[PDB]
């Protein structure tokens, strides 16, 4: 099932499924994890489009330490290998801090290439502080997994969910210090670089069409913010999905591929 | 699952199952796909005798490119792979234009060693002009997807058969247009080389039982060649299957699998 | 399937669970990989994190490595944990694994190693028959028949399907190299120690060690552990009702339950 390429001199594991004609799904997962988190989603993608799911590099099935990276490489890595399997057009489909990735990849192809992506549960506003004390707990040696598991049962929020269940307890294993230490410092880095995703977005060059699905962030005046963002931006549309968890792609698959192929449909 | 060996300096996958005394069944795919073409056959198989599924180089979860090869390379590496195994006797099951890297091994090893083949549907007749046109097709760097999508069409005819669909759709995915032109580079050149495959087996050394098993050019003129070489050749045989499609070992694999286990009885 | 290198040496495991205290570590025995215990998984994930490591030279990558021994296989294995962080572990070890699991043991300590469990190991000298297989598979001009009286002795005419298609299918793509260098290998414990149980009274603090086996189905035989539990009060056994010499492929929920109590002290 998974095969892998060198790009950029790494190690990029993918899947590749389906041959429907019109743009790629790109799958893109969060940090720490792997293209099972669109398990659920994939026999449904696969049915609309040929679907790409593609792992970060030191994600693979090679669990060694990589050379330190962030946004600039996930980007570079991702296009490198769309490049060689010949996607032209093509939707990435990405899961919370793999937005920023997203959001970098549409910024340097344009929206002819890339006319449109999904971003599943990444926190709009700026970073609220008591996620900035966490993303510095993980990379603390002594106490990276206190900040791990602190961070896990926020996204659980008490669901009995077995898929997102699953994927969190069994399905993400075979990480430590190392990426999640990376992780807290990349994270971190963009929002004190770009202030929040909508910013980030704001500064794009040619906006394709974004959709942000979600079901934590909030309740909430968080709506009101993404309201007010699509009232100001055409290009900008989103969905609260009441959901329990922080992993719309895995407790809820059907719908959230129902709602990336509504998105690809409209552009 | 899957094992990797080097062997010739390139990365081989297989996967070897079963114990039982005899010949060793050792299954090679078409171009373009892995063994994941014999997972239908593979529980009859290896409940038959030990079975070994061989990838060509460039094939297997590696798929980065890899330099330009054609029937002697694929030959050869697999006769390594067997080697560092210490297989002895064995029984090529081969698919479509993967039979012509099958007659090369057993030429190369003789018949004790290689005591029958079986090919899985390769045209027999000299090449078509509608097959050279395709693949001439796929060597074309701007059209060589609509030459192997105009391929699958044929091979799947008006089939309902979901393994072959499946297979086709999702489980070949990772290759695009430096393997595909190799395939209409090595294929064309194996039939310009050879005029048919049966040219090609007439000039064994010394040929071992060959059984050809086939759907697809449809009942006539393919038959009565095929009866004309069996009577000329006691060491051929053939059958043709009821399926719709190309990929009888996907199609009928119950059927494709007792095929082979009586070639290799009869021998 | 994960790979690591460690000391030099690609290492493939596997690694699932979250619940806290001591990580269940399962061992393999020659010639196999994780898939030993892919029945038993289900149980042992759900209980404690469970790490299902191979030995080099076993997992996906089939190349050839450094020739190696019960000394490597320890500190291949203690090499991953430690950069998988597990701190406390239990190791789970299938027939002559178990000679690896108790050298971790007594490598490490009775405090990060609290318990061993193995399965199926032969706790007398080795009968003549094992022994003549683990000579011939060493013989490179025999060493295929050597290889199939190892596999005729797996096997035990049983008729259970798990472990029929665990044997036949799931010890594939070894050539010469590692399947005479298991019959070397665990040759040479048996020459070094006796026994594993003249092994286990050499350890410099016994941890809990439980032996889990359906066969030696004989009266001798439980005799020979009775009289060793006697004497020693950190071993016990358990004889389960299977036909098979793979109590975790075919009494899962039995092996993990035991394995479970087994933690639980
Ligand atoms: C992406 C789905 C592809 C499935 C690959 C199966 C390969 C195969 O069966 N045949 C050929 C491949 C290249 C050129 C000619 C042929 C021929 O069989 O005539």
């Amino acid at each position: 099932m998974i095969t892998t390429k060198t790009v950029n001199g790494v190690q990029i594991a993918f899947d590749d499924q389906g041959h429907e004609p019109g743009p790629v799904f790109v799958t893109l997962s969060g940090w720490a994890h792997d293209l099972r988190a669109y398990d659920g989603m994939l026999p449904y993608l696969r049915a609309a489009q040929r679907t790409v799911r593609v792992c970060w590099r030191g994600h693979g099935p090679d669990r060694n330490l990589v050379g330190d990276f962030g946004i600039d490489e996930m980007a570079a890595d991702t296009i490198g290998l769309l490049d060689a399997l010949e996607v032209d057009s093509f939707v990435p489909i990405a899961h919370a801090h793999g937005g920023w990735a997203a959001l970098e990849i549409a910024d340097r192809l344009g929206a002819q290439r890339v006319p449109a992506v999904m971003i599943l549960d990444l926190i709009m506003t700026p970073a609220p502080r008591e996620f900035v004390a966490a993303l510095h707990g993980i990379q603390d040696p002594e106490r990276w997994k206190e900040g791990r598991d602190g961070l896990v049962q926020s996204w659980l929020a008490g669901t009995t969910n077995q898929a997102v269940l699953d994927h969190v307890r069994y399905d993400s294993g075979g990480h430590g210090f190392d990426m999640w230490a990376r992780a807290g410092r990349v994270i971190d880095e963009a929002y004190r670089t770009w202030g929040s995703p909508m910013r980030r977005m704001e500064a794009l060059a040619e906006p394709c069409a974004i959709r942000h699905v979600f079901s934590h962030p909030k309740i909430g005046e968080y709506d009101a913010l993404h309201d007010d963002f699509a009232a100001r931006h055409p290009w900008f549309s989103y969905r609260r999905l009441g959901g329990e968890t922080h992993f719309p792609g895995i407790e809820l698959p059907q719908q959230v591929a129902a709602e990336a192929i509504d998105l690809l449909a409209g552009a």
